[PDB]
């Protein structure tokens, strides 16, 4: 598709509840972004804007993102 392949993707089967600040919360049936998985278990990458350590049990490697999310706005020359 667009210029990338270079992160991967999942979607969270069991919401985490993340103790700290250190852990990631996930949410049933959320995309989170795959960042790096030098680990055993235990994943890290973003889910709505914020990155954490998160567990891999929790979560399923996905081929592909859902559907297709996206928007349209207005502005000063958008495009």
């Amino acid at each position: 598709g667009s210029s990338g392949s270079s992160g991967r993707l999942c979607k969270a089967l069991y919401s985490f509840q993340a103790r700290q600040d250190d852990e990631l919360n996930l949410e049933k049936g959320d995309i989170v972004i795959i960042h790096e998985k030098k680990e055993e278990g235990w994943w890290f990458g973003s889910l709505n804007g914020k990155k954490g350590h998160f567990p891999a049990a929790y979560v399923e490697e996905l081929p592909s993102n859902a559907g297709n999310t996206a928007t349209k706005a207005s502005g000063p020359s958008s495009g």
